[PDB]
């Protein structure tokens, strides 16, 4: 079986900024090239951006172009996932067993060690969540008024990427949804939960920051001096 | 009847930020700034550690000298439930308690409270039991009881980040505070936690993300721009 890289950038954007010297999207795929089980990377982007980030590849990694596919990606995460698995199925048509590591463009601070753990807990489970210990209390609404529940918050994670799972599962969970389901299971590890699927946990790191607000950018630019 | 702030200022065993410069100016006082705005404020009561007692009562005298009079430094306790215990009682030293006395109570290491949150929590108290400063939560929660395999996505769209301001009546949560066990009181160390499940009706407050809780030391360099 082989295992691709899914790296979301299509996302409305703060992963075309620079990090330090280089954009964030630059940064993010750099921690794929070096792993070695990594058949090719491939990127969901905005499809106005599509030139500006083969620009970028050609300009900040060029020595990789071969090991990167770049494609349009959809409206929300889940279908850029599945636009990022077609244009896998285009470079080889995808068996059963094939692999997708999917990671958020704006988190440039994921490890070799995470992307390897994912892979390598995909083997023995349906799909696997990269997650860490809440550190927030956590309170539930759902009018939005007054407190309709708070969870115990010794079992809360706090929900990062990696999330690793097989292409074919999810084009066959994904395909059977009507569009008022995907509207409301818009996390991926969401739709593998709900189907009944094994979804483990791969430990991630107080450091995987995902990079949304100017705030985030400060803790970012801190983080490498 | 009457309006306090109750500052949760003081412990150790977790090196926490109260006393360190923003600016010009410690945390602390930063955050006392914001109550003072505040007109209906009776007094405005902060909770320390033991051993700070009078270098917070110094700071006031060196940096709040004119609403001096306005601020009580006491000792806190263990937890932040025992110091809002201990707030209460100072109070109830000053002014003997009237069933409808509220409290504000608010972290020290939250400066960049605004007059509008302060004023929403005023408001919602007075026809909810109590009241939690909040913000939806920009990150997916994960559920796992077992620790190994997720039991549950909830929706994102009903879920929040705790903040403060957590405000209620004073005679309200000792009487809650109080049927609770010294066992018990370990398993839920939150204020509001103990509201809900001892079913009370307990409404959100519109918080901010600039709210910022001052714990770490990159949450200070984040502050400190910010300022
Ligand atoms: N159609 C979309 C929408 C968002 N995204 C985004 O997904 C990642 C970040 O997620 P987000 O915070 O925009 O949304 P969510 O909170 O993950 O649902 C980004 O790397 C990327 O910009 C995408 O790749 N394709
Ligand atoms: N007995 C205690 C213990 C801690 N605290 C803490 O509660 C406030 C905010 O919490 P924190 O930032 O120290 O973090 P934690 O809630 O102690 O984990 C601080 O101003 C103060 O250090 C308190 O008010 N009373
Ligand atoms: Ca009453």
């Amino acid at each position: 079986h082989m295992i691709y890289a899914g790296i979301l950038a299509g996302g409305t954007p703060k992963q075309f900024l620079e990090l330090g010297d280089r954009p964030i999207l630059i940064h993010t795929i750099e921690k794929f090239v070096l792993e070695p089980s990594i058949e090719k990377i491939v990127v969901g982007v905005h499809g106005d951006w599509v030139s500006h980030a083969e620009d970028l590849v050609d300009k900040y990694l060029p020595l990789y172009k071969e090991r990167i596919i770049i494609t349009k990606g959809g409206a929300d995460r889940n279908t850029s996932i599945k636009n990022i698995i077609e244009a896998i199925d285009a470079y080889r048509p995808l068996t059963p067993e094939d692999i997708v590591v999917t990671h958020d463009s704006v988190r440039p601070f994921i490890t070799l060690r995470m992307i390897q753990d994912n892979i390598q807990l995909a083997q023995n489970h349906d799909a696997v969540d990269t997650v860490v210990e809440a550190v927030d209390t956590i309170v539930e609404s759902t009018n939005g008024q007054f407190i309709t529940d708070i969870p115990n918050r010794a079992h809360l994670y706090q929900g990062q990427t990696p999330q690793t799972f097989r292409c074919k599962d999810f084009m066959d969970l994904y395909g059977s949804l009507s569009d008022e389901e995907k509207e409301i299971l818009t996390d991926a590890c969401k739709i593998f939960v709900i189907k009944g699927k094994d979804v483990a946990l791969a430990k991630g790191e107080y450091s995987n920051l995902k990079i949304t607000t100017v705030t985030d950018l400060k803790i970012a630019k801190s983080m490498i001096e």
